[PDB]
């Protein structure tokens, strides 16, 4: 298991987000969403001129997985999937200038729903996250697990668990008072609110 420290900016935007008082916490949904179908397009554009490229799965799809007796949310894509790399450079985003445009963004009047317009909307997860779990598999890669509950680190490590194939798989092990997020009748209005137009189909998994 290898340990890593945040970058301060992205450490300090990890303590916004928790420490923030902010009531709409339901955004993280469609951020995560938003980038499982950013992840979709990109293996589906590099499919356009290499069809090898889908030997790893060729359905395209989002799927939400609640578990109450665990309390987690997953949340599945067949996506591009993330190398270690990736992983490592705060899970394939320019976070660090992300912060510094969000951070602004916010002392001028902004909030925080505005998260995704900065490219770091992933860190949203710890609106309603003590700990997440994000477990990869790129075509040009082993399948890894990353994980954090914040605190200024994180791990990385070869994922000898459940192959995925190709994809990402973010799980969020709910804070106390969260689970409202893992009811079939909340998730399903967030979805309908803040993502009818993802061009994949979601599928909310029941219990
Ligand atoms: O370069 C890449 C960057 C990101 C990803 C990626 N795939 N699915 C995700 C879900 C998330 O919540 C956060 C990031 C990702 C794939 C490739």
């Amino acid at each position: 298991v290898e340990t890593f420290a945040f970058q301060a900016e992205i450490a300090q935007l990890m303590s916004l987000i928790i420490n923030t008082f902010y009531s709409n916490k339901e955004i993280f949904l469609r951020e995560l969403i938003s980038n499982s179908s950013d992840a979709l397009d990109k293996i589906r554009y590099e499919s356009l001129t290499d069809p090898s490229k889908l030997d790893s799965g060729k359905e395209l799809h989002i799927n939400l997985i609640p578990n109450k007796q665990d309390r987690t949310l997953t949340i599945v894509d067949t996506g591009i999937g993330m190398t270690k790399a990736d992983l490592i450079n705060n899970l394939g985003t320019i976070a660090k200038s992300g912060t510094k445009a969000f951070m602004e963004a916010l002392q001028a009047g902004a909030d925080i729903s505005m998260i995704g317009q900065f490219g770091v909307g992933f860190y949203s997860a710890y609106l309603v996250a003590e700990k997440v779990t994000v477990i990869t598999k790129h075509n040009d890669d082993e399948q890894y697990a990353w994980e954090s509950s914040a605190g200024g680190s994180f791990t990385v490590r070869t994922d000898t668990g459940e192959p995925m194939g190709r994809g990402t798989k973010v799980i969020l092990h709910l804070k106390e008072d969260q689970t409202e997020y893992l009811e079939e009748r909340r998730i399903k209005e967030i979805v309908k609110k803040h993502s009818q137009f993802i061009g994949y189909p979601i599928t909310l998994f029941v219990e």
